C-alpha cells in the first residue's frame, strides 16, 4: 500500500502509472529527487486530482507551491522538495473510487501548441 516516485532534471518520473491495491485503506507515496532540479524548477512536487481537474489545478495554482489553497480538487499532495530531499503523502483510499491523474504542479509545459514547418 504504498510506491516510491523520482523525478529528474530531464522531466521524468521514475514511474507514469501507479496502481493501489483494494485492500489499502491508506495509501503513501514516497517522493524524492536525489539529482538537480530541471533548469529554472526550483522545486518538486506529487500532486493527485481527477483527470478532469488537473488542468484546473495546474492554471489555479500558477493563477494562485504552485496551488491554491485548500483547493477542493486535490486529493492528495506532497510538499515542494528540493534536489536530495524527501517527502511522504499518505491518503485515505475511500476518496478514491477512477482514471486519476497525478502530476507535478512546480514543471509546466504550454498546454496549447502545434507544429509549423517551411
Ligand atoms: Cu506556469
Amino acid at each position: 500500500c504504498s510506491v516510491d516516485i523520482q523525478g529528474n532534471d530531464q522531466m521524468q518520473f521514475n514511474t507514469n502509472a501507479i496502481t493501489v491495491d483494494k485492500s489499502c485503506k491508506q495509501f503513501t507515496v514516497n517522493l524524492s529527487h536525489p539529482g538537480n532540479l530541471p533548469k529554472n524548477v526550483m522545486g518538486h512536487n506529487w500532486v493527485l486530482s481527477t483527470a478532469a481537474d488537473m488542468q484546473g489545478v495546474v492554471t489555479d495554482g500558477m493563477a494562485s507551491d504552485y496551488l491554491k489553497p485548500d483547493d477542493s480538487r486535490v486529493i492528495a499532495h506532497t510538499k515542494l522538495i528540493g534536489s536530495g530531499e524527501k517527502d511522504s503523502v499518505t491518503f485515505d483510499v475511500s476518496k478514491l473510487k477512477e482514471q486519476y491523474m497525478f502530476f507535478c504542479a512546480a514543471a509546466h509545459a504550454a498546454a496549447m501548441k502545434g507544429t509549423l514547418t517551411l
